[PDB]
């Protein structure tokens, strides 16, 4: 269930922001994440803003770390397009 990157499209905001395969996505400024909906949801709320910080959890890591999403170059069309393709990331 829990939302973790497969793959990460070269050049994209993720990949700006570090990114990697495997890693899940725990939280998006600080409301916890516990699938890809609720990543989608808080993301459709960043619309406007020039930036979202998201808290990671690289593979088999237990470190967790905050990582700092560029969103001024960012647009897609909320309702044609998955606000999490936009970003870079390809679910699992
Ligand atoms: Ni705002």
């Amino acid at each position: 269930v829990r939302p973790v990157v497969g793959e990460i499209a070269a050049n994209s905001i993720a990949a700006e922001a570090q990114i990697a395969p495997g890693t899940e996505l725990k939280a998006v400024d600080g409301i916890e994440t516990p699938d890809w909906d609720a990543v989608r949801l808080q993301m459709v709320d960043k619309i406007g803003d020039e930036s979202t910080t998201i808290t990671v959890a690289p593979f088999g890591s237990d470190q967790r770390r905050d990582v700092k999403l560029d969103l001024r170059h960012w647009a897609f069309e909320p309702d044609k397009e998955d606000p999490v393709s936009s970003l870079g990331i390809r679910p699992r």
